[PDB]
């Protein structure tokens, strides 16, 4: 059949089985779960998800999902999208930047990865207790990426912006 | 000054600098980005983000974020929450399950980990071409009895008669 893809976003007060019903409703709808991201932020359950199924099954998910969010104070958001081309990743680079000035610094580092077409998976930019600003980014690069070269360019940027930054590589 | 926390979630067509916009709007509003999850699913930019700031700044972001979205065809959702008890995990457990049946197999494994208070970071449950595979990346702190976890997990797979494995990775 014509396999259709859908993107799901959900936020709800984290409780024992909230994530059960979600994958329950999705899998029990005939759809496949291509990938997802689950994070516990604050007292909240946050989920990013990409599913695929027949046009019939997806609609089934597009209809039933909001109801689940009604009886659980859950908040949903969906959006159909083109199929997902699997980008296998060979490494996870973890970056850590520290500065005393936060002025437009974070977007300099996200741009660093965009210019190189490296997708980030997580980020944090914040002022710590006690007058410094710390940025933390996690990104995935494939096997075709020159690691020693990525590290050098990252060091140059850090020199250019006069901040302290470290880079870490982790393969899976 | 009475720190407020805001969970933000967005999904729009993946374009360049789209993420930059979000980070710019939030940081210029004087807020901190405590954590976030970014992913490119299909052809969409996907974001989960937890920010915090004073009520004035959070209100500012709550006010101007939707607008930014209207600009970049980005649909967003927001909700305030309580302080973040930032947990650290001693191990990352990669789980892999291979079966020749789809029927209610997924809930079994999520329940398995929810019941044991072991959080999941990612999940994929799909058929591959007549075998339904489940990949789960979960977090396990140091107070976990790895021997018991292994045994119970093996008993799960045995009861469902599927093939499962766990790979303990140190963070």
């Amino acid at each position: 059949s014509l396999t259709q893809h859908l993107v799901i976003t959900a936020v709800g007060t984290d409780r024992p089985g909230i994530c059960n019903e979600v994958v329950r409703l999705v899998t029990q709808a005939g759809c496949n779960i291509i990938d997802s991201r689950i994070a516990m932020f604050g007292k909240e359950f946050t989920l990013l998800m990409l599913i695929s199924g027949s046009p019939s099954n997806i609609t089934r998910v597009e209809t039933t999902l909001p109801l689940l969010g009604q009886q659980h104070d859950l908040i949903t958001m969906m959006k159909r999208t083109s199929p997902h081309d699997h980008q296998t990743h060979a490494y996870t680079v973890e970056v850590y930047v520290e500065s005393d000035d936060k002025l437009g610094l974070t977007e300099k580092f996200t741009q660093f990865f965009a210019q190189r077409q490296i997708g980030m998976a997580s980020l944090s930019a914040q002022t710590i207790s006690k007058n410094q600003f710390h940025i933390a980014i996690s990104a995935r690069v494939d096997s075709g990426c020159n690691l020693m070269q990525l590290q050098e360019e990252f060091d140059a940027l850090c020199t250019a912006l006069d901040v302290q930054g470290s880079l870490n590589f982790i393969k899976n």
